[PDB]
Order: C-alpha cells, then sequence, then structure tokens
C-alpha cells in the first residue's frame, strides 16, 4: 500500500529539461548528434560532471571543465558559449503546474512527498532565477533531496536507501518518478513502484492507476494557502500601550493588506503566498483591536484619524517610506483615507467591496446612514456592550454564521440580535473548514469584539474629520474592485468614484459575496497581481 | 531659561529652499522679476497657495492653478511647466547636516525638539523622494507639525499657541528657528527666542549663543544608533523546538546581519539605522543561543551544518529567495560557509574581523588549532559548565570587561578562567553606556552562556563538514573587513584568502579592535555602504 511520493525535478517538476537544451544546440548548430551530450556526460562516475552533481565543485567551476571536454569530443568526431547554453536553458526551465498539482493532491490526501534531484551548486551571477524556481516548488514536500548537499547521486544505490531512510517508509510503501531510465532502475530493484515520465499525461496516468486517487481532469484547485505557524510574525510599538502585528512574506515593493470586521491577517491567507510569488513583500495586519495587536478599551481609540496616524507610525519605524493600501470592508474605508491624508506615505490603493465615501457637509452622518438602509444592522453596533455580549456568547457560532457565501445566509435588527432566528449549531460554509473557524475563534479569544466594534462608534468624529478632505481627489494609482452579491457594500454604491478619482481602475467579481477573499480567492489573486504589475511596480 | 527647539523645514533643515528656485528660474529665463514668486503668492491667505497649505487641495490639484496665477501676472508686466520647475526644486533639496546635527545635540542635552512647517499634501509621480526626506528628519525630533496636517500656516497666531501646547512649555522657554522674518514675528511677540536664518553657521552662532550648549566647531558625531522598544521584531520558527528573533528595518535588497559571541542583533545598533537610509532592508539577527532566539541545550545543534540549515530555513519562511549575508566573529564564520554551501541564497558575503577558514585535511582540528596560539583561551570554553560558570556569575562585569577598545583591556588561560587577575568592578569603555551595558545584561538573563559557547564545541562535527568544501571556491561577490587592533582576529590570518576567493575585496580599519561596530562604527558604515552599492545591487 502506497505512502509515499517521490519526484525528479529535471524533467518531472521543471519543464523543459535541462538536458533537452544539448540536443537542441546541437541541431541548431548542425553539430555532430550526440556531442555536447558526449562531453557532458565524460568520465562517468570520475568525471567533472559528478563532482559537480555530488557538490566537490561549483557550477562556475564546473564551465571551463565542460569546456574542456567538448573541444576533445569535437576533436575525436574531426569538427560559442557553455554558460550562455546553459544561462538560457536553466532560464527557460519552468515549473511544471499539472505535475505539481499532482503532488499536491497526494500531499492532501496524507500522501509524505519528496523531490530527489541531481543538482548543483550554483554560483552564476543569475543564480537566483534558480533560487526562485526552487524556493517555490520546496515549500509544498515534505522532503527536498539535492544530491550536492547529500555528496551521492542517482543511480548509486546508497541515495536510494538514504531516501527510504528519510521517508520512514519500506520500498513497496512509495512510488517513484524520473525521466532517466537509468536512475529509476535501482527504486525497481528495491521493491518501489516506478514511473517512467516521458509526457506528463500518461505519467499522471500511471500515477492515479497506482494510487487509487483522482490526479488528471480534477477541478481548479484554490490558491496556495497559509499555516500560521510557518510564517514570519512582525511586532512594532506604534505608541506606548498600542503594538502591531502583521504576517511578513516575500520580497520587493510592500503592500500592506488590511482586513475588514471581524477579522484577521488570516482573512488574506489565500492572496499572502500568491502576492509574495508575484514579486511583493506582503505584510498582512491584525488591525487595531485584533488577533495579537493591541485592543485598548476607549471608543477614540479607533477613530479613522487615530487609525490611518498609527498606521503612518508603523511605516515609520519599519523605514518604509511607502507601501501599497490594500484593504477590504472596514480596512477598504481605512485605505482610501490613508490615500487622501497621506499621499506620499501610499504608493497605490485599492479597496475589496468598500466603496470610498466622502462626508456629505449638509447631512448629519446618522441621517446619512439611515438613508442607506443595508447598513441598518450597524445601528446594533452602537449601544456599547450589547452587540459585544452577543458576538462572544459562543464564538465557534458567531463566525460559522458570519463566513458564508451569498447563497449560505442563515442571517432587520430590531429582532433583538443578529443570531434571533439563526441556528445555535449553523453548518459549515463551503468557504471554510472547521480548523480556520478554529482559528478566528483562537484569535478572539485574547479581546473579544470590543475594540472591532469600536471602529463603528466613531461616525461623528469620522464625519468632522472627512470633512477636511472634501476638496481634494485621490490622484495617486487606485483600484476599486466590486463583489456581485455582496448585499450591504453593493457594486451601485462605488458608482461616484470617478469623480472623486478620476484615474480609478476597476475589478468586478461575480457570484461573490462579502468574504470577497475567501469567497473568489483565485479571481481576487487575478486582479490584484495584474494591477500591482501595471500601476504599483 | 530655555528647554525646547523649533526648526522650520525649507530653508532651515533642507536646502536649497524650495522658494529659491523661483527666482533662479526666473534669472534662468530673464523673466520679469518676481513674477514665479508673485504668482505663487497670488490671493494671499484666499489664494491657492494658503488652500494648499491648509491642506484643502492636494499639490497636484495646485499645480494648474498657480499655472494659471503665472498667465495673470504675464499679463500684468505684459511679457514652459510649473511641474518640472517644481519637481527640480523638490528632489534637489537636501537635508542641511550641520543644522540636523545641532538638532540632535539639543535634544541629547535634554531639549525638546519640533519641526514646523508650512507643507503640502504630496500626490505627485515623484512623492517618495519628498516621503524619503521627511522619513529621515522627522525621526530625530519629538514633533512634526505640518500646515497641512493641522489646516493653519504660519505666520495664523493660532499656529504658536498649537505649537507652545504641543511642547507643553511657555513661551519664553522656546527657541525658534526660520529663515522668514513674517513668520519668526508671531513667535517674537508670544516671547519665544527667534533666530532668522540666513547662512546656517551665523543661525547656529546665534543657537549657541542662546543655549548656552557648543554645537559648532564639535567633534565628530557617531552615526545615529537603535532604541529597541521602538524597532519591528520579527520571529519565525524554523523547526519545531527553534525559533529566530530579528530586527528588521528598511526596503530594498535584503542584508542579512550575524553577530559573533557573546552578542546580540544588538551590536549592530549603529550599522541598522545607516544600512536601512542606504538603501536595504535589514535583517539583524539574534543568532541561535543568543537574545530572543531559541537556546536548546544539546552541544550538536550549534554545529555549523546546522546553523547553517536553519538560516536557509529562515530565508526560506520569509519568502527571500536570496539575502546578502554580513557577520562578524562566530557570525563570519557562518557567513563564509553559507557563501560556501548556499551561494544559490547569499547575494554577496562580506565578514568583519574573520577570515574565510578551510578545514586542513592533513592535521587534526585540534593540532591545527594549537599551532594559532591566539586561540588557546578557546581551550576553556570546551568543558561543558566552567566557562557558563564564570560568564554567568555577574553579567554587568561579564559584559564590562569584554566590551573594550584595544587599549583598555583588563584580561593565558591556564590562571583558571577569563576574569583571574580582572577588576571585580571593571570601568565603563568609551565605547558603551551603562544603559548599553544593562541591555546586554537583560538579554543574557534568558538563557545564559551555554547555547553561546556551544558555538565552540563542534570543532570535529566542522571539520568534517567543512572537508566537503575543499574542491569549491567561493566565486559570489564578497568582501574581507580587516581590523588593526583585534589581537586574535589577526588582519595576517586572511592574507591566504584570495587563493579560495580570487575576486574578494577588502576593507581595512586601523586602530580598531575586536568590536567593531562599536569600535568604528562611523568606517564599518562607510566600508559596507560603498560595497553593497557597487557589489549587491
Ligand atoms: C457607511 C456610510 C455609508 C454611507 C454614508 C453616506 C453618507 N455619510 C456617511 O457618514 C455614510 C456612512
Ligand atoms: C448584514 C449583517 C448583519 C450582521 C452582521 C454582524 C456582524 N458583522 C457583519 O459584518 C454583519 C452584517
Ligand atoms: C469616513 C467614513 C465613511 C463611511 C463611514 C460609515 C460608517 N461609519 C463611519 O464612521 C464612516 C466613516
Ligand atoms: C457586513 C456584511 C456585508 C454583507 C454581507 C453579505 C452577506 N452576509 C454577511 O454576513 C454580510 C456581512
Ligand atoms: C579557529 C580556527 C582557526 C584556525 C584553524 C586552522 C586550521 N583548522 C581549524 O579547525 C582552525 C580553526
Ligand atoms: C582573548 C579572549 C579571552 C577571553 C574571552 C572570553 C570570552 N569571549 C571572548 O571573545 C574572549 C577573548
Ligand atoms: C569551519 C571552521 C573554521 C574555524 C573554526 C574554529 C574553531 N572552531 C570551529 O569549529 C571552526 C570551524
Ligand atoms: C574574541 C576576542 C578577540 C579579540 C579580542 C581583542 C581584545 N579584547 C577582547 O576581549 C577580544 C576578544
Amino acid at each position: 500500500t502506497l505512502r509515499a511520493a517521490v519526484f525528479d525535478l529535471d524533467g518531472v517538476l521543471a519543464l523543459p529539461a535541462v538536458f533537452g537544451v544539448l540536443g537542441r544546440t546541437e541541431e541548431a548548430l548542425a553539430l555532430p548528434r550526440g556531442l555536447l551530450n558526449d562531453a557532458f556526460q565524460k568520465g562517468g562516475p570520475e568525471g567533472a560532471t559528478t563532482r559537480l552533481m555530488k557538490g566537490e565543485i561549483t557550477l562556475s567551476q564546473w564551465i571551463p571543465l565542460m569546456e574542456e571536454n567538448c573541444r576533445k569530443c569535437s576533436e575525436t568526431a574531426k569538427v560559442f558559449s557553455i554558460k550562455e547554453i546553459f544561462d538560457k536553458a536553466i532560464s527557460a526551465r519552468k515549473i511544471n503546474r499539472p505535475m505539481l498539482q499532482a503532488a499536491l493532491m497526494l500531499r492532501k490526501k496524507g500522501f509524505t512527498t519528496a523531490i530527489l534531484t541531481n543538482t548543483w551548486l550554483d554560483d552564476r551571477a543569475e543564480r537566483d532565477g534558480l533560487a526562485q524556481l526552487m524556493c517555490e516548488l520546496k515549500m509544498h514536500f515534505d522532503f527536498l533531496i539535492e544530491s550536492c548537499q547529500v555528496g551521492m547521486v542517482k543511480p548509486e544505490p546508497q541515495i536510494y536507501k538514504f531516501l527510504l531512510d528519510t521517508l520512514k517508509a519500506s520500498p513497496s510503501e512509495v512510488v517513484f518518478l524520473d525521466d532517466i531510465g537509468a536512475n529509476l532502475k535501482p527504486a525497481r530493484d528495491l521493491g518501489m513502484v516506478t514511473i517512467l515520465v516521458q509526457d506528463t499525461d500518461t505519467a499522471l496516468k500511471e500515477l492515479e492507476k497506482v494510487t487509487g486517487i483522482q490526479l488528471l481532469n480534477t477541478p481548479a484547485p484554490l490558491p496556495t494557502s497559509c499555516n500560521p505557524s510557518d510564517m514570519s510574525h512582525g511586532y512594532v510599538t506604534v505608541k506606548p500601550r498600542v503594538r502591531l502585528h502583521f504576517v511578513e512574506l516575500g520580497s520587493g515593493p510592500a503592500v500592506c493588506l488590511c482586513h475588514g470586521f471581524p477579522e484577521s491577517w488570516y482573512s488574506w491567507r489565500y492572496q499572502i503566498p500568491a502576492l509574495a510569488q508575484a514579486g511583493y513583500r506582503v505584510l498582512a495586519m491584525d488591525m487595531k483591536g485584533y488577533g495579537e495587536s493591541s485592543a485598548p478599551p476607549e471608543i477614540e481609540e479607533y477613530c479613522m484619524e487615530v487609525l490611518c496616524k498609527e498606521m503612518v507610525t508603523f511605516l515609520d519605524k519599519l523605514g518604509l517610506s511607502q507601501a501599497v493600501f490594500i484593504g477590504h470592508d472596514w480596512g477598504g474605508m481605512l485605505v482610501w483615507y490613508m490615500a487622501l491624508f497621506y499621499p506620499e506615505r501610499v504608493r497605490a490603493v485599492a479597496s475589496l467591496n468598500t466603496p470610498f465615501i466622502p462626508a456629505n457637509p449638509n447631512m448629519s452622518p446618522l441621517e446619512s446612514i439611515k438613508a442607506n438602509p443595508v447598513f441598518d444592522y450597524q445601528l446594533y453596533f452602537q449601544e456599547p456592550g450589547v452587540a459585544e455580549a452577543e458576538l462572544e456568547q459562543n464564538l465557534s457560532r458567531t463566525f460559522k454564521s458570519l463566513f458564508r457565501a451569498s447563497d449560505e445566509s442563515v442571517l432587520v435588527c430590531e429582532a433583538g440580535g443578529l443570531f434571533v432566528n439563526s441556528p445555535e449549531e449553523p453548518s459549515l460554509s463551503r468557504m471554510v473548514t472547521e480548523e480556520e473557524i478554529q482559528f478566528y475563534v483562537q484569535q478572539f479569544k485574547k479581546s473579544g469584539f470590543r475594540g472591532p466594534l469600536n471602529w463603528y462608534r466613531n461616525m461623528e468624529r469620522n464625519w468632522k474629520w472627512a470633512c477636511k478632505s472634501l476638496g481634494r481627489k485621490i490622484l495617486i494609482p487606485a483600484l476599486m474592485v466590486t463583489a456581485e452579491k455582496d448585499f450591504v457594500l453593493v457594486p451601485q454604491m462605488s458608482q461616484h468614484m470617478e469623480d472623486w478619482i478620476p484615474h480609478l481602475k476597476r475589478g468586478h467579481i461575480e457570484d461573490c459575496g462579502h468574504w470577497t477573499q475567501m469567497d473568489k480567492p483565485t479571481e481576487v489573486n487575478q486582479i490584484l497581481i495584474k494591477w500591482l504589475d501595471s500601476d504599483a511596480r
């Protein structure tokens, strides 16, 4: 019975193989057939290539040794840069997405996965390209065994016993995929299930046949999520009693993600890996009042002016002159005001669902809010302690009731609460796992709902502050993402935004409810990456 | 008696003034005198400029309003891009270093300092330049009062009462510096000491006369240091029982600072702000065994192979494909081995004091170490518990005894310890304050010296591992910084490094002891920044 799956890198998880370049160069340059493949293989287990693969020498030391082997092979046959050929071959090699997806599905079903590869110590000036590829790939496997790190190469029998010992599995429990028949043989001899990989489709057909798990023709997978315990956690004190916590991933321009109510940095779990992979340094906040960030009890600690000043202090303390600010729900309203009051500090601004809403100077914000009845539920949030009591009463019930797709609603507010005619034990939304709900439950045990609710308790102060910006326009790069099925933050509420943000760009997600990030993560990622790459560097 | 100092930005803390561009443009373009200065000032307290300065409109909205004022002024006089003129004026404006140094000296002597400025909300595509300038400047002051944020401008009397209220000082306690006589007048009326700033030298002469503090002709100041409570603190779990803590500052290429024995991330306190200001994202580690990082008790948890693997995991979890690695003492030996075993992950490598030392395959590492007697003191570190007992006995004594310049030594090892004929209450080195020593004392109360000493307890394992690299060369960008007066890690010990690192660059610091970073911080900063900018992007 199979319990582990092992994959080769070149020609299996990454294509085109760095090998099918020696053959192409030969054909493109009309050289005698196999000449470059000969020079690459010269000396066998004693030659330059075996030394490179075992980590005895680096790639840069190997380049002149391969060049010398090439002249010797040309001399024998009786008949230009090796560096250039390999540089081009390495940069053209991309992850084989269907093969990676099959490895991901096997691990999700309980398989132990590993990459076993004959590789080198890359010290070329262009080494970052390969470092990036290996870093993206390795995260998805339990083990990465590199020949140059273990000082053993395939087909040597000891690398296979080393593999078995690493997996803590007997050979019959292992399926082993390789594109080189010679490197597959010792695995076969030990009793492992082997797959000679030529075309991906046939290899996966063989793989699904042996595992009894569907790998081909599967539904589109969700983007990579985050495991909290595996993230880098950052903490910045913005003032004596207030610290802000964030999760941080990637390199490049800073992108600051600002969640809504009643959420977490974790609401961005499907965005963080995708944006980091796209070339950005992601800073996913726990907003003031939430998770590991401070939660002072005072209502005025949560007015927009205070919240924005603290996010500016956050950038100051991290040594960031700017960040792109992306917000959802309350976080989306905060980001529009960051763009209006601190344009110097905002590289670009994007909001999911929340439109930019200016103050009406001729109407009280209480009059104005009552003219938009979808917000009647926010009146229930006004009286201190009332909504805290209901929402803190059963956290699992609170999160399972709230985090539901547009057609899964279980929730007027003069019924006497948000959960009056709601189930005491709601079903789990198709958007979340029980484990994800328990993460939110755990986060909210620290400070509960007082700080989060206080974000709604500053209408008058926020209106006075917003009035200072009535003569301004938002002229920095901006994106408004509407969600078809958000019944509170409806797409039509954003219709006047071009009057204030003339250069505004848009995105729109059909069949998407309020919880945009987890409702339509692939779509959110596609929209944000496209906009960041075109408007935020 | 003076207790606070207030500085203007344009023409005082930053030069050349964005004003002395209107006059220059007029002369360069042979326009009627004062025409552009007229159009800029049009409408007085009712005009476009006052609206901009109060934050009613942004800079991008003001540009076409100023253009219109220019055509009206040209029409009156009977006689090209405003955007281009202001873009050039803003980017040419640099911090007035002697003025900043005087503000720094006053604060160090107990003065409350503030910047009071008539400024704008900058939403130009080039706004980052100014954001960078303001971010560097503001960190050095207690308060930054911006006209566009408070909705008041100088010379309006209310901005001065607001200033006094912010400082919590009576007018007679405040000295106020401005380059505009009109903006100085209301401060004078209230009873504040005022300084009309034309040339910096005369202004500081007036400033030293009123404060009784020497500001002009002072010794060269030390670089900016770090206040631990003001830094962003990061934590990454690299394996179940091990987490690594780091301090993080700045944006740009990742630079990972690796301290020595028995040190802290704080040993880089003079480097962190300078490198971040230079355009780098600094990650200053607490190395395994230290400060807030985990300190497992097992000797083998501190072998070079394990330490390097964990630093690779650290990069993986942060989503960094590479970092520049800069090390000192044990950290310097770790960085050379990172370059040798993980070149793909090392953008560039630099070591302070520690030379790259290969394994001698024909000699036991114990034989080899005894052939270099300066290391005899490391034999004392071998027996578990012996050096822990002496070093943990009195932490203040330990750090004050160790952290001394080359001519301040108070420390053979068969005397029966490092502090045998050493003072029980050593004097404070000219390199450190009592507060800095107490920071180290506090850090070492958590785990003490077991983990740190374990770095020396893996000679045999490290030799076996290092032997795998004997056929390699370090061919990625590398810098070796020697310290004239380090009597253990002597400059001559690095003489063979070019044999292993042919493209090696060097730096050398005269009259510098073992504690390079705090001994010669300005010199260290100059050397590292120059090398990073030329070899690490
Ligand atoms: C959430 C919210 C929504 C709409 C408005 C409209 C006008 N004024 C407000 O304060 C307001 C607040
Ligand atoms: C429509 C509606 C009703 C209740 C709630 C309660 C808590 N949070 C929400 O976002 C919400 C939205
Ligand atoms: C600036 C702004 C815009 C909308 C709202 C809505 C409800 N409450 C607010 O405080 C608020 C503040
Ligand atoms: C705040 C808010 C806004 C919209 C929705 C829509 C559907 N379900 C919700 O819980 C919800 C909550
Ligand atoms: C600190 C140190 C210094 C020199 C050497 C020389 C040869 N071998 C070693 O292990 C060694 C270790
Ligand atoms: C020469 C010498 C002697 C003792 C010590 C003790 C602790 N740490 C050192 O670095 C050191 C260096
Ligand atoms: C690789 C290397 C080089 C020098 C030394 C010196 C002392 N101890 C070591 O373990 C060591 C390890
Ligand atoms: C490890 C080490 C190396 C050199 C020195 C030089 C002077 N003083 C020291 O304490 C010291 C410690």
